């Protein structure tokens, strides 16, 4: 193709997923180009230097991957997108735009990824991305109108703070580790700095900021809610969702109750996700398993009795935060770009 | 009073729960008896024989707390009834006999307790009974009509062999942690026994025997149904959970989106909450917090936007599953008792 394709934001952990990918699917070192602020990094045979993503020269850009944070990415992709570069922002920062499409790259990149009057498509959220390569193929068949979904979070979505914070916490109280059998107090456990409490042998019903909006909701709760809607083309989706922290280092998790327009059974539901592209059928996904694989993981199929009728499923997701995430949605829309 | 009571299963972690508790309320060492099978512990300024629980002879007790497993109860407990003893049974064996009262203390002790024609007392699931102090207050208030839960359990749930099947495997592991964020298969881990997958950095959404009836669900996801209609007295109560392991020690959390008969709003939810007996009103509920104190702990409180009217709320509950979840309550029905 001689497709010429750039990385802003090379360094982080998104930023290396995204060179492992480029480079597991044998893509030209010459045809490259990494970006970060305030210097060469190795791909594939060559040295490649970190170019200054503020002041450095996106023309001959084809496609420039974003992960670099929202505040960089609202000033410079549109600097990109001027210099005539399609820019895939993994960020919040465009989420919400109307004239942005929001896309996962097997559920809505035919219908909304050619419409981008700025130059620009946004990633969606990692935890709801890994739920909508299933909801997509059940959505298809049976018409979704309501979840339930509660989050079982890894730590490495919050970057390497995340990962740091949960093994030094771990190594710190290992050595006591079964007296908090009797006691949750009974250890000394590192200052949390990221999370507002400890996460190793803890669990945390709170990520993100409270929206300010009276709901008690936090924006990742209500990122479930938006990007959902906007992805599934579903306006008025009804989503209620509760995301909580757990000691994983990467693969993010969903316990999804799921209700339809119509009747949908779990052998049904079991019959067309074992075909589905981005989805393998597992008795019991786990983080540990989707970490480093590029499907979403799914299983514990069955009826909500909850929902009349059995237009309603319980379910259960695992999936990869920084691969499909990720950084694999990113190149997945460049690859359906060229 | 002069009561004398027994604990059969002395030696478990319920056991040695129900012992340190019966301690923390200055009950006399002198009315106290121990039981186990196949030689002393102390108790209070004395050492207590562990008598042989199939063969001693239960006369002069008046309450025997059970923590033995479902196997001896079938047999045990109607013998210890037999000799005018009271039982109360933490095990699985009397839950679903309709001649069995299933008591959470400060829930359905006056409606249920007194009519025990076996003289068996059943005590609830710990997932389950986490839930019930809370639910109740609201239930009272708006009637409760569907439940959709996902727990985050606790490893000490499963007896000691949890809580070492977590520990060996953090301590196998814990030294090439961070190449988990990568490769969830990157490491050595000690194989599982007692869980179908790695529990450390993992969450595993599978607990219990699959039961024989086509669903799907496991004997504990259909407890939170069976145990939850039982004990609020809601016979047709609609109920869909997932039952899912986490790496914590002690402490089960639950997020639950709970559909009333009428609308309930999160203030007025908090402020029946904040009252309540065998509750405490937080901002972050966590297994940690949980781990050592008698409260359930619930905060996280919202509207679930798609139950119709505000009838639907999304809140969050973190317990202890050996204390309320297991010894505390039944120790808290004797005391109700006398």
């Amino acid at each position: 193709t001689g497709l010429s394709i750039g990385i802003v934001g090379a360094t982080g952990q998104v930023g290396q997923v995204m060179r492992t990918l480029l480079d597991e699917r044998d893509f030209p070192a010459s045809a490259v180009r990494f970006f970060a602020s305030a210097r060469k990094l190795a791909f594939r045979g060559q040295e490649i230097e970190v170019e200054d993503a503020e002041t450095a020269d996106p023309s001959g850009l084809d496609i420039a991957l974003f992960s670099a944070g929202s505040a960089m990415s609202k000033v410079q992709a549109p600097r990109f997108a001027a210099a005539g570069v399609t820019v895939i922002d993994n960020s919040s920062a465009w989420r919400k735009d109307p004239d942005v499409p929001l896309v996962v790259s097997e559920v809505n990149f035919e219908r909304d990824a050619h419409r981008r009057p700025k130059g620009i498509i946004a990633n969606p959220n990692c935890t709801t991305m890994a739920a909508m390569p299933v909801l997509k193929v059940l959505h298809d068949e049976a018409r979704l109108v309501r979840l339930v979904v509660s989050s079982y979070q890894a730590v490495s979505g919050s970057g390497l703070a995340g990962v740091a914070e949960l093994a030094e916490q771990a190594r710190a109280v290992i050595g006591g580790a079964e007296q908090l059998v009797y006691d949750g107090g009974a250890l000394e456990f590192p200052p949390p700095n990221t999370y507002v409490a400890p996460i190793a042998f803890n669990v945390v019903p709170l990520a993100g900021s409270l929206v300010d909006d009276g709901s008690g909701e936090t924006d990742e709760d209500q990122k479930l809610r938006f990007e959902s809607r906007k992805i599934l083309g579903i306006p008025d989706l009804l989503v209620s969702g509760t995301c909580v922290r757990v000691p994983v280092f990467t693969g993010h998790s969903l316990s999804i109750n799921a209700e339809f327009a119509q009747p949908l059974s779990p052998e049904r539901a079991r019959e067309l996700l074992d075909g589905a592209t981005g989805v393998q059928l597992v008795d019991v996904p786990t983080p540990l398993a989707a970490a480093g694989v590029d499907e979403s993981l799914v299983g514990r199929i069955r009826r909500d009795p909850g929902v009349p009728d059995g237009r309603g499923l319980a379910l259960f997701v695992s999936g990869d935060n920084l691969r499909k995430g990720a950084a694999l949605n990113t190149i997945q829309i460049a690859e359906l770009l060229t």
